[PDB]
């Protein structure tokens, strides 16, 4: 019973093309939802993360779509740049605060040709 | 304008997931569009296709969602079977019967592993 699905694992895109990284879980408990962005040689670090109060948050050029009800939610990254090459892990927590566990998925990599 | 213009340019996902290849066209006067299958060293096989009357088809696993609003089109490899590892092309043509050039997309690999 893995709870923090993600698709697809590996990934090409163009410079500027956006890329769709989706995430799926179980644990309806689950209300803070953390993306992390992991270099080659390098452990993750926080990206951008999205609490289930909300639908979207906005950065730059980085959104994560969710979606309480169907339990899915998204990163997009709008004009994929040769940088963005990495691996994106999206990870769910319980809770924000209170020491609950995050339950991370696989991981999704990405490469983004120019 | 970008003609047919194909998104991802390569995937990976894990076997029995539903895979989706984007396509996108922009003349509007395309109303043919078939997609092909072809495999590490042979030619492209005419897959499955759907005119701009239809916006939905079904071969079995295989569904190309059309929306001529948007000029938006889809590949959809239900349950990929690893068997389906192939580059799939999305081509678009301005008429079926008469001689019109296929406008080739330039296709995204597939990857499905167990």
């Amino acid at each position: 019973m893995q709870q923090v699905r993600q698709s697809p694992q590996s990934l090409t895109v163009w410079e500027g093309e956006t890329a769709i990284l989706n995430c799926s879980y179980e644990n309806s408990a689950f209300d803070y939802f953390p993306w992390y962005q992991q270099f080659p040689g390098e452990g993750p670090a926080l990206l951008i993360s999205i609490l289930s109060v909300s639908n979207k948050k906005e950065d730059g050029r980085f959104t994560i779509f969710f979606n309480k009800r169907e339990k899915k939610l998204s990163l997009h990254i709008a004009d994929s740049q040769p940088g963005d090459s990495a691996t994106y892990f999206c990870a769910a927590s319980a809770s924000f605060g209170d020491n609950s566990k995050l339950i991370w998925g696989l991981g999704t990599s990405l490469v983004v040709n120019p």
